[PDB]
């Protein structure tokens, strides 16, 4: 009961910091942006940068520490407020798919016009470490409360309610992850967004030697890709395409070589005939893989 405590504790004091943290880009570097203005080449591009932090900053300082700062005296709200403030945990979604397009600006102006505001307003952090604070308490969430289940599960309690707040903070976290690592993939001809609801994402051996692929599943196409060294200024490595293949020309085999990680993909563009075997990780995302290819496959 007593390291339950200071999880709870830790949460409360990391939130004040989390909003003073948003303070630093909302009322720190958006607010003179606005005010004195931007570079020349740099006009628009700011909405870009910034995505919906403001949004963001907006529900934790009006709304969402007072909420938590009730948990000190009254434990058994936690649980309840983040299974209740679910869809509200949502921003954090539309935060990370942008977050590739504002990395992309900002590395292009972080020496340059972002040090000198920086310099003006005497922060510790780049901006470059400032906006990646969104990110980081997501899983941060996910970390505490984990641990907060954890040492109410030794203490004999009521854990029902707060089990259903650890689901939240799996989906949420993964779909951010799953999102961003889409806004990363470079060479791909035609729109991500035109493609469907992105299903499924994962890093298979690819053998057309094999290489590893991280392959995204949308509703209409399939893409291949090859993972990338991590830029300067960016958070995250990216992803080079290499092939995909069309719903409507693909082909499933269940079973390459009576191995519980194999399968196959075909792609049928005419006369042009070409099959991949992919090498899951384990037997229990193949498993995943084969319902979501057949359920697809299944509608046209």
């Amino acid at each position: 009961l007593k390291r339950r405590h200071y999880v709870l504790q830790e949460l409360v004091e990391t939130e004040r910091d989390y909003v003073r943290d948003l303070g630093y880009v909302v009322e720190g570097y958006m607010a003179l942006m606005k005010e004195d203005g931007v570079p020349d080449d740099m006009k628009g591009k700011d909405k870009i940068v910034f995505g919906n932090i403001h949004q963001i900053y907006d529900w934790h300082r009006d709304f969402f520490l007072g909420e938590l700062e009730k948990c000190l005296e009254d434990p058994e709200k936690l649980g309840s407020l983040f299974v209740k403030h679910e869809r509200r945990l949502h921003m954090y979604i539309a935060y990370c798919q942008n977050k590739p397009k504002s990395e992309h600006i900002v590395s292009e102006y972080i020496d340059t016009f972002f040090e000198d505001l920086k310099q003006r307003l005497g922060h510790r952090l780049q901006l470059t470490d400032l906006l990646i604070k969104p990110v980081q308490r997501i899983m941060k969430y996910q970390l505490l409360l984990k641990d907060f289940l954890k040492y109410s599960k030794k203490a004999s309690l009521d854990t029902s309610e707060l089990e259903r707040a650890v689901e939240v903070m799996c989906i949420v976290p993964r779909r951010c992850n799953d999102m961003m690592n889409v806004g990363r993939l470079q060479g791909f001809d035609g729109k991500i967004v035109a493609q469907g609801k992105l299903l499924l994402q994962d890093t298979f051996l690819v053998t057309d030697r094999c290489r590893e692929r991280r392959i995204f599943l949308f509703e209409q196409i399939v893409i291949f890709s090859e993972p990338l060294d991590k830029k300067k200024g960016f958070s995250m490595p990216g992803f080079l395409f290499k092939n995909s293949i069309k719903v409507s020309c693909l082909c499933l085999e269940e079973n390459v070589e009576n191995d519980p990680c194999k399968f196959a993909l075909t792609s049928r563009t005419g006369d042009v005939v070409e099959t991949f075997i992919l090498h899951s990780s384990s037997p229990s995302v193949r498993q995943t893989w084969i319902h979501e290819i057949n359920q697809i496959l299944e509608n046209q």
